[PDB]
């Protein structure tokens, strides 16, 4: 999986990110408080494992409720889906700072929280879609979850430009926040707050969210675009590993590009009868292709634009080319199925892999 | 076009061929005492331009009096192109024996050699049908025409597993004896030949070639595979690069396959109303593939399965992918003219090339 050119080039790599936020100081205190009472034979690994299964799990649970994100779901599923964003976020925090003391800091873990960053925020995307009930706007709804997907791959691509993380003011600590307190106030209120239409503007209370979650899109964009266009570390202004700039473009823009021509064209309505299986298996192809521009920004090495991932979309392509001899919903299973097996494949190979060089018993 | 290293090694190449047919002596005699009456300036490259000049001129002709293989020609035209493939092969052998001698040879004049080939069996295998009248007979219609090509670059990558040329007894020189007193059996009796159909087995006169052909078509398979399978020269039972032994396959496999499946789902019938249209710009591209097999094996080099060649095809892939925009009518002109002209730039980049190379003032 990993060259020995790459991985040599992996050692003797120091982790180093710069910014701050409006509500950092406040949690980062409570963090630090909370992260004076943890026991110290605990490795950071498996916090984030147990943070990313919670996440998974309650999301999971919140979906197999709601499909097709327009039905209502009991306080129970909101309250276990607040609970497990908020412990999702602290041991975040507390895994980053007890790897950063007590010298069981290593390469893995940053991969480790990049995968799981990926995971977590493609399953926050389908939880926040599901809570709201944003199936009345069939118009706003391919935009949100592949927006999110698209931003996550955006910076890590303005990552991979530079040499160093940039943080903003509107970064993924108020987005948790609200989305917290957005799944709190939901379940003491109930599904149909969002059917409280606001006595002027003419205009459903979906839309306070909407438009800000736009704002804040457009806002992101461009910061990552600057680092895209005047950022330069090499030799010149492209790329820390000597390639173009725009590579990992393609690749974003192959897999959305795939993914709204399949939308565009199913006829019998795949994506707003199926929202959940068509958002994980795209989510699964993204996250394996974040993943790769990770371990590439690691390094310096060099990606390229042919993977044993768009088996899925290449099924659901060739069987929409052919007019129909599989309908198109076994095909959908059968995509989400490989996408999920190939993505897992990978991680435990590339973790088993640095495990054995490095000898760092990863659970411990 | 061709990398330092590449056009390195092409130097110091040593042309080598081994076999012999039924009636190679007799024609070989009559060849030896025409080349003694040849003028001693006059350069190959020359001769081997004319000679394709006039195949394709002839052939162009009788195509143009006979769209879909299906009406009939005079005279004329058939004359015509049994005087134009007797010269075709009469200039190969003499440039051939004039090249051999007097110090002319260089690595250019094999590669004007095989490409002439190429574009001289496409326009035969298209004169041939036309001649015939086969489109009375539509099932039998695409194997014919790609099955000329397909042969042709067998022929190539055979030749790319091993060193030298191996000729069997049922080789080129029969085949276009064959195709010339058809030509002229066609021309002195009239269309209406294959229309005579035979006292007894209730078939058609037009079976008698058609079968044989297959059963040539068999041979030569079996030579060419044995070849693929048994022969080895490098340092394993691979290819002379050190590359994989059907990497080739794959190129001549996609272009077949795209072929059919353009061909089975066109729904307004594109191939059997515009036979020479679909044969010319498939035969374009098959050309332009064939090429890169010669120049690789000439070289050590390696071939990819990446070009600016599928252009046309994968328009044409993708204009039948969505339901119809534009008529499958003009996006054939438009796929055969890039065809034409991509091939045409590509060979008169690498001429350049090796001119400015050897300082060989190609036609002098
Ligand atoms: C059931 C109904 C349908 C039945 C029809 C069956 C069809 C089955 C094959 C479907 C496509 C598979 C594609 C595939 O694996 O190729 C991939 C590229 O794929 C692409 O580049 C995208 C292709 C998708 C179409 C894009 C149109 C725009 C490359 O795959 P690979 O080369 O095998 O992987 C090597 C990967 N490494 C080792 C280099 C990392
Ligand atoms: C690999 C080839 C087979 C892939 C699965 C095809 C299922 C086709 C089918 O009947 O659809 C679903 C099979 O249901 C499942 O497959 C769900 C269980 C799997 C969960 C992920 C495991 C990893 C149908 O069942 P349901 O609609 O899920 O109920
Ligand atoms: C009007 C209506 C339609 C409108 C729609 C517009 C579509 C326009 C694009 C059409 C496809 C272009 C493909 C192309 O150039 O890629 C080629 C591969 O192409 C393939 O591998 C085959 C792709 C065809 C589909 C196969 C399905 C099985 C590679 O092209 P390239 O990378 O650009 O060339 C670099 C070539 N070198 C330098 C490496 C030599
Ligand atoms: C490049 C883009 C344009 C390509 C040509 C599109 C033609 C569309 C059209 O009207 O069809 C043909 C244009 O006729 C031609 O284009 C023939 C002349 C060109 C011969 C090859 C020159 C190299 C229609 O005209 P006709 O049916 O050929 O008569
Ligand atoms: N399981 C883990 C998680 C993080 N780490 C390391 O600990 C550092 C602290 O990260 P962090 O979580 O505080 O930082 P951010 O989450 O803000 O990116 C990471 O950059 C990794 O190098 C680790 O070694 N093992
Ligand atoms: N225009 C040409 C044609 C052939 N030649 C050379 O002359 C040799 C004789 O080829 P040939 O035509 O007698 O052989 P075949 O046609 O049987 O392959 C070729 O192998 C080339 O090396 C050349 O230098 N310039
Ligand atoms: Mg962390
Ligand atoms: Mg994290
Ligand atoms: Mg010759
Ligand atoms: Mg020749």
């Amino acid at each position: 999986p990993l060259s020995a050119q790459q991985l040599k080039k992996l050692e003797e790599h120091k982790y180093s990110a710069s910014g701050r936020s409006l509500v950092e100081p406040p949690m980062q205190v409570y963090w630090n408080w909370l992260v004076e009472k943890v026991p110290l034979w605990l490795a950071p690994n498996t916090i984030t494992m147990v943070g990313l299964l919670l996440n998974v799990l309650s999301t999971l649970i919140l979906v197999c409720y709601c499909p097709t994100a327009t039905e209502g779901a009991p306080f129970w599923t909101y309250l276990l889906c607040a609970i497990g964003l908020f412990v999702y976020q602290s041991l975040d925090a507390i895994d980053g700072k007890q790897a950063r003391r007590t010298n069981s800091s290593s390469p893995l873990g940053e991969m480790f929280d990049h995968g799981c960053d990926s995971i977590s925020i493609v399953f926050v995307n389908l939880g926040t879609i599901a809570a709201v009930r944003l199936g009345t706007l069939p118009g706003w709804m391919f935009y949100c979850c592949f927006v999110g997907m698209f931003m996550f791959y955006c910076a890590q691509w303005q990552t991979y430009v530079c040499g160093t993380l940039k943080f903003g003011i509107i970064d993924v600590t108020e987005l948790q926040i609200s989305v917290t307190v957005m799944f709190l106030m939901t379940a003491v209120c109930g599904p149909e707050l969002w059917d409280y239409e606001i006595p002027f503007t003419g205009l459903p209370m979906k839309t306070i969210p909407l438009l800000g979650i736009i704002g804040g899109t457009v806002y992101s964009c461009s910061n990552y675009f600057r680092v895209i266009l005047s950022g330069g570390v090499g030799k010149n202004g492209s790329t820390v590993a000597g390639t173009s700039v725009l590579s990992p473009g393609l690749h974003i823009g192959l897999v959305l590009l795939l993914a709204l021509m399949i939308y565009k064209k199913s006829t019998t309505n795949l994506f707003l009868q199926n929202p959940c299986l068509y958002t994980l298996a795209f989510g699964f192809v993204s996250a394996k292709i974040t993943i790769k521009l990770v371990i590439a920004h690691m390094t310096k090495s060099e990606i390229s634009l042919q993977d044993t991932a768009f088996i899925g979309p290449g099924l659901l392509f060739f069987n929409q080319y052919f007019n129909s001899f599989i309908d198109e919903y076994i095909v959908l299973w059968i995509a989400m199925v490989i996408s999920f097996a190939d993505l897992l494949r990978y991680c435990i190979s590339v973790c088993l892999q640095i495990a054995t060089h490095l000898r760092i018993s990863v659970f411990r």
